DNA sequence: AGATATATCTACGTTTAACAGTGGCCTTATTAAATGACTTCTCCATGATCTAC
């Protein structure tokens, strides 16, 4: 296989590309061919950067635990409700927590959720091609999920600032640093 | 020469009382930065293809 199915799966001795390849069997080999649809992907914004001076490219790339297939269904399909000015971020915290915004919160039920978010982002200003830059995991569980939400609510959203085809968003960095 | 008991005069009174600031103010103006900069390069991954043994 090759990076385009496994990400991070890269050669890293291309003189023996032959050889020194990740193999897997054919049913793991179509599940790395499936693995697209469910990650959802955010742009995350540099707060040093001038976002007018800067468009993002950061991509970020959230991939959730699996723990039965209904509920990540449910989830995937509740989140994609979402607006695209929700998803430019200003951390990669805030993606995932994003990416559990929207779960249903039970009292009963004891909530945990784990995800984990890739960065991919430009070495330099020519780089023909994103590398893989940070892996973080995200555990969620009740009382930082019902904080985030008393974070998101208290604290004011983004300003989706929009100029000659230029829909910058202002993202609230104390939300983040929350 | 050693051991021992004695004698040495003032002194006294040494402040009593009442108070221990009364008044008014305890900053008035104005300015709360002016500029410009917010990395700079390279280090790519992978497969098709060329070529030497």
């Amino acid at each position: 296989i090759t990076s385009w199915l496994y990400l991070g799966g890269i050669v890293r001795h291309a003189r023996t590309q032959n050889t020194t390849k990740l193999e897997e069997k054919p049913e793991y080999a179509l599940a790395l061919l499936f693995v697209p649809v469910v990650c959802h992907y955010c742009l995350l914004h540099i707060p040093s950067e001038d976002l007018k001076e800067r468009k993002p490219h950061r991509y970020l790339v959230v991939i959730p635990e699996i723990k039965d297939f209904e509920d990540a269904s449910q989830r995937r399909w509740r989140l994609q409700q979402l607006e695209t000015k929700q998803f430019h971020v200003s951390s990669l915290g805030e993606a995932g927590l994003l990416y559990y915004s929207l779960d249903d919160i039970q009292p009963e039920v004891a909530y945990y959720q784990a995800c984990q978010v890739w960065l991919y982002e430009k070495t330099n200003k020519a780089s023909r091609q994103r590398t893989l830059m940070s892996i973080e995991e995200i555990k969620i569980d009740k009382n930082i999920l019902i904080t985030y939400q008393q974070v998101q609510k208290y604290f004011k959203t983004n300003y989706q600032i929009i100029k000659y085809k230029q829909i910058f968003i202002k993202v609230n960095p104390i939300r983040s640093l929350i």
